[PDB]
């Protein structure tokens, strides 16, 4: 049965007098470091020589190379790209991790692949948020949080669980709920969302756009309806609260509800479920992991080509025209991660 | 051609056309309540026309002048018909057409009743569409934050010669010009809107549900499966942030390199030709009147079949798991009480 920890099941007491080293200052690192500091936890940043080092300095952190950050830490959070874990673990972290220190990863992939391993005399855990950095930070400032999964991999001290959950409470995840989930299951589940569901959702939106344009509809209007208006995003985000079918029952005109229920459960051929299973097979059997290791070559050169090509697609050419023509509601983001 | 679009923002509209004029909001539902609240807060005289149901009493509780539909229309310079589309014909013929003042403007928020001839131009009066691209709660939240949602508009009949500026004055008062109000024919709006509702929304939910089903079959924790496919809010946040910056751009900005490599392995490759073929079949049903005939049947005995569909949907594994997850994990929400009070 599920172990789910909220604020009533965790406290900041395990962090009293302890220093947390945030290794990395990217999407997750910057949010962890800002929320730890604002929760009254002693925090320092370990980072390589790049723009993120200078950003952490600009945002008032104590910033050093990774080895020095680890040497001064009771708890180490490894918040860099998963393919970089092995080399940073072997050279910078393992030689410097204090006796009884806790190392946490935010994704199980390096644990599954054996690139991060238990060390005699130390604790090892996963604390894997189910959300990206900007919302984790916005939620934090509003007294809210995003869910996370956790796993205690090695517990020399016997205190790893309460220390991991104290980090979770300091960063805000216990405000939603932190659920026990094995690091191997987290790895495969996370990769499936990234490789099947996210591309399929965008491909579906793009298909709607392409069919409307082919059938003679105004391209700006087509782009707005399939996502650009924010209606489809709002339906999916409100759906997280109340349920997706319930959003239609509450917010749809009767015309909309009759239309939706004419095709609900009937839109997809078997090829979609079949492809989902094929993607999960690639994830569970190591095919994706071998692909990722290849792709990390030349600092992800192939991904650079894919990112640049995607911007040239009709959907993204139309996006730029629609976004220049219609003002989208935005909140100022400058200084979001300052104290 | 991109260059040919007519898009109106705040710089292209004003409230001057509404000076001394009363707007009758007919209906107080998802759209009606947002229009009435925003018109009032924009300093526009507004009254509500509504049948004898809970929405009449809600409009009273929220401080409006509320009467039957005929009386609201008889006292109005501008009439906004914000009731379900299948009810337009009977309300138009009995309650609106006999009471619409000489030179008055009637607006609909969807082209369907215009396509079907259930709402028609009247000698001496103006007729228009102002069709929001968002539901009521966000229209209201955006309004209070100095923001708005897009809308499409069409001037169908313009006896006065003033219909365009009066429609755009309503749009400015309700907030749509803060985003942009684009000229689009009522027939095109009808088919485009119905396509989003009948192909895209069900396909997105069907896809989320497919992800959930496959994970549960393959032995994944059902709460975790539900959270990842939408329950965490991550997929909704990605699609809503995507509206701002682009969907591929959200992944480039907010994805780990692991996530981006995974996404681009399958981007543009996940769907078989059968999906675009079904989209074309749905559009054929919409363009040729098949959906309109289905809607007229379904409206029978106050949408009894829709009641059966709504209740059956809640029993699907996805929605059983939703209730378990939502009880176990706190989702960030804003207090909504009094959102539509002055
Ligand atoms: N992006 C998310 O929302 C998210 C959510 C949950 C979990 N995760 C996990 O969090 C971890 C961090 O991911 P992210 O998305 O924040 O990454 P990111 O791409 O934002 O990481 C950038 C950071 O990594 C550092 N870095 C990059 N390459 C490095 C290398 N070779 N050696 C040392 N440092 C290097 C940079 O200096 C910078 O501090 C990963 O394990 C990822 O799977 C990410
Ligand atoms: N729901 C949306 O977000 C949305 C967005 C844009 C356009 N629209 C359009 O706005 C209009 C109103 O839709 P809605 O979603 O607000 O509807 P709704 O289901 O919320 O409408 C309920 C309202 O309609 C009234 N009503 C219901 N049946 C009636 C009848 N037979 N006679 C008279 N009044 C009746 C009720 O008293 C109440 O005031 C429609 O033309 C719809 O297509 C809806
Ligand atoms: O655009 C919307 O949000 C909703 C509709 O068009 C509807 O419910 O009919
Ligand atoms: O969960 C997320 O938001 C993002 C990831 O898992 C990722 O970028 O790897
Ligand atoms: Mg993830
Ligand atoms: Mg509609
Ligand atoms: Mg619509
Ligand atoms: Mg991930």
């Amino acid at each position: 049965n599920d172990l789910i920890y909220q604020d009533e099941h965790a406290s900041l007491q395990p962090l009293e007098g302890r220093t947390v080293a945030v290794i990395g200052y990217g999407i997750q690192g910057r949010a962890f470091a800002a929320n730890l500091r604002d929760s009254g936890v002693a925090v320092r940043v370990g980072n390589i020589d790049d723009r993120y080092f200078e950003l952490a300095r600009a945002e008032g952190h104590r910033v050093t190379n990774i080895a020095e950050a680890v040497a001064h830490a009771d708890i180490v959070l490894l918040l860099i790209p998963d393919e970089a874990h092995g080399a940073v673990f072997d050279v910078d972290i393992a030689p410097n991790l204090r006796d009884g220190a806790l190392l946490c990863v935010a994704h199980g992939h390096s644990l599954v692949q054996g690139d991060v391993r238990p060390l005699p005399g130390r604790d090892l855990a996963m604390l894997a948020p189910r959300m990206y950095g900007d919302p984790i930070r916005r939620y934090y400032l509003a007294g809210q949080g995003a869910p996370a999964y956790f796993d205690i991999v090695a517990d020399h001290t016997g205190r790893a669980r309460d220390r991991v959950l104290a980090i979770a409470r300091a960063v805000g995840f216990t405000r939603a709920g932190v659920m026990a989930l094995g690091y191997r299951q987290e790895t495969f589940l996370d990769l499936f969302q990234e490789q099947f569901l996210a591309p399929a959702l965008v491909d579906l939106v793009e298909t709607g756009f392409q069919v409307l344009v082919e059938r003679g509809f105004n391209p700006k209007a087509a782009l707005l309806e399939v996502y650009g208006s924010g209606q489809m995003g709002k339906m999916m985000l409100d759906g997280a609260d109340i349920g997706l079918d319930e959003v239609v029952a509450l917010q749809g005109s009767p015309t909309c509800q009759v239309g939706y229920h004419r095709w609900r459960g009937r839109t997809l051929p078997t090829a979609v479920r079949e492809l989902a299973a094929r993607v999960l097979d690639q994830i569970e059997g190591g095919d994706f992991s071998a692909y990722l290791k290849e792709q990390a070559s030349n600092d992800y050169a192939s991904l650079d080509d894919a990112r640049r090509a995607a911007l040239k697609r009709p959907l993204n050419v139309a996006h730029a025209q629609v976004r220049a023509a219609f003002r989208f509601p935005t909140e100022a983001a400058g200084g979001l991660y300052q104290a």
